[PDB]
């Protein structure tokens, strides 16, 4: 799975080259939208569907884990990326530091 790959690189910081709508990890390559399996926040219940985070996502995250969640949410609404939602912080980020 893509998360565990990303986890495994940024723990060894191993470079991730992002190269137009893809992203090479050694090499393999993935698509910049491909979905993880990582649920989103508060979707897959109410009878409404899970939704993934994408590995987009989860880069533009730690890319900008210098800023406050707040600011990190009004940088990634700007630059049209979701979000990653404040309950799944802490654990996707101590995910990926290990």
């Amino acid at each position: 799975d893509v998360l565990s790959v990303l986890r495994q690189y940024n723990i060894q910081k191993k470079e991730i080259v992002v190269k137009g709508d893809e992203v090479i990890f050694g090499e393999f390559s993935w698509p910049k939208n491909v979905k993880t399996n990582y649920v989103v926040w508060g979707t897959g219940k109410e009878g409404q569907p899970r939704e993934y985070y994408t590995l987009d996502s989860i880069l533009f995250l730690l890319n900008n884990v210098h800023l406050s969640h707040p600011v990190y949410v009004r940088r990634a609404a700007t630059e049209n990326i979701p979000v990653v939602r404040r309950p799944d912080r802490k654990d996707l980020l101590g995910y990926l530091n290990g």
